[PDB]
């Protein structure tokens, strides 16, 4: 138990622990102590390795902007214990990363790879899938307003949108909407069989997965479309078409970073505009509104909880002697509610701006989807607000206990219809 860690052991299990996330009260509370006590030091606790707990806003951009520094690769960037990262490595050759997405490379392999779709993703080039997410979003308003004036917004509605437009924008027909939800909420899902049978179905699972995939990659290098799928498929790196193993990790990518992200992101706007009526009163009457709707609901979201960084030299942030292989999360919650950025940051507000939150992360690695992300849910509140008179919660919402992608998963409300 290392001899530099000096977060009391009750706070370090609160913040790194996945059954906090559950409930604001819990997580915010602790990070608030954090950032005024200890905003950049180290944490133990008994089946994880040390870490550093980047709770400040300045922080977490510094430390996600010099990937040379800092790693996604050598490491897992996603923060397991230690047991199910021994169990993701026992399945993956020996690497931390299960599968060879961006969020597993770094720099030149990762700018190489992120490149490929870059442009693709910049406001200009997803501004001409405005139409398909107009009618996708207005599909999903119809199945709310089919409701007599009660649904789960998350189940009922919001599940839906974000998945059919990362699938328009790979290019996934619409009648495999069902394979496509096996794969974000039961493959990839979090699960809130010895290990030889676990990993057994997860080999088994995924070849399944990439086998499908692989159709669309030969698909398209004879009938070549704009979508991602497209894109990848034609795509060459030194003269040659790029692995299928870094082509079926992409676009699984883009599918479970953007389905449930987006989904949670659009119920806690829901949340916060149902607790704040003013406010849905305010974007009704002007709309132009939306877009600091939608960059407040992803600030108060923040749906993901943490990416982890592996250090590759000795180093000093924040006055901290940070060593070679010390492992530091990065928690954009607490980055979206540091008092020195942000003013009442607890509360839910429309209005904020600017809103320089970091719930799409910052550096080499941010969201590369961000901007579909933020056309969609404009998109979205643009079709939902004029159809609704008002809405409230008619329970408490149930967020998902992860320390990963969590956030809402069960937003029951009431509406009058306008
Ligand atoms: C509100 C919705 C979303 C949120 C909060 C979100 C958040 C994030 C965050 C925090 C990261 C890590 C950034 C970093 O390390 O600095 C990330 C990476 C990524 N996101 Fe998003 N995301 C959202 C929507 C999407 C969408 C719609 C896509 C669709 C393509 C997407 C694709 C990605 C990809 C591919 C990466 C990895 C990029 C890389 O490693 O270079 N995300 N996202
Ligand atoms: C490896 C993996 C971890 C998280 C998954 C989730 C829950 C975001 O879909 C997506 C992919
Ligand atoms: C937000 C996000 C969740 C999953 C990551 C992974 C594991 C697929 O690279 C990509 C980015």
């Amino acid at each position: 138990m290392d001899a530099r860690a000096t977060i009391p052991e009750h706070i370090a299990r609160t913040v790194i622990l996945p059954q906090g996330y559950a409930d604001d009260e819990v997580i915010y509370p602790a990070f608030k102590w954090l950032r005024d006590e200890q905003p950049l030091a180290m944490a133990h606790i008994e089946g994880y390795d040390p870490m550093w707990i980047a709770t400040k806003h300045a922080d977490v951009m510094q430390i996600g902007k010099q990937p040379g520094l800092f790693s996604n690769a050598e490491g897992s960037e996603i923060l397991y214990d230690q047991n199910n990262e021994a169990f993701m490595r026992s399945i993956s050759g020996g690497c931390p990363h299960v599968i060879d997405s961006l969020t597993s490379m770094d720099p030149p392999t990762h700018t190489a790879y992120r490149g490929l779709t870059l442009n693709w993703f910049q406001p200009a080039s997803i501004r001409k899938l405005e139409e398909n997410i107009r009618r996708i979003a207005q599909a999903s308003v119809q199945r709310l307003l089919d409701f007599d004036g009660e649904c789960d917004f998350m189940t009922d509605c919001a599940l839906y949108y974000p998945l059919h437009v990362v699938m328009t924008a790979l290019g996934v027909p619409e009648d495999d909407e069902p394979l496509m939800l096996k794969l974000t909420q039961d493959f990839f899902g979090v699960h809130e069989q010895s290990a030889d049978e676990a990993a057994r179905r997860f080999h088994e699972t995924i070849a399944t997965f990439y086998d499908y995939f692989n159709g669309f990659t030969v698909d398209r290098r004879s009938c070549p479309k704009d979508d991602v799928m497209s894109l990848l498929a034609n795509s060459k790196l030194d003269g040659n078409y790029i692995d299928d193993k870094y082509i079926n990790a992409y676009y699984v990518a883009i599918a479970t970073a953007g389905h449930d992200t987006t989904s949670s992101s659009s119920g806690g706007a829901i949340i916060g505009l149902s607790r704040n009526p003013e406010q849905l009163a305010l974007a009704k009457s002007d709309p132009a509104l939306i877009p600091r709707l939608v960059d407040e609901a992803v600030r108060w979201t923040a749906p993901v909880k943490s990416f982890m960084r592996t250090a590759l030299a000795d180093t000093e942030v924040r006055g901290q002697n940070i060593k070679r292989g010390d492992r530091i999360m990065l928690s954009y919650p607490s980055a979206n509610r540091d008092e020195e950025v942000f003013s009442n940051p607890d509360e839910f507000d429309i209005t904020r701006f600017p809103n320089r939150h970091l719930g799409f992360g910052w550096g080499a690695h941010m969201c590369l989807g961000q901007h579909l992300a933020k056309l969609e849910m404009k998109i979205f509140f643009e079709e939902l607000l004029p159809k609704l008179k008002s809405v409230e919660l008619s329970g408490p919402p149930r967020l998902v206990a992860t320390n990963f992608v969590g956030g809402p998963k069960n937003v029951p409300i009431r509406f009058t219809k306008a």
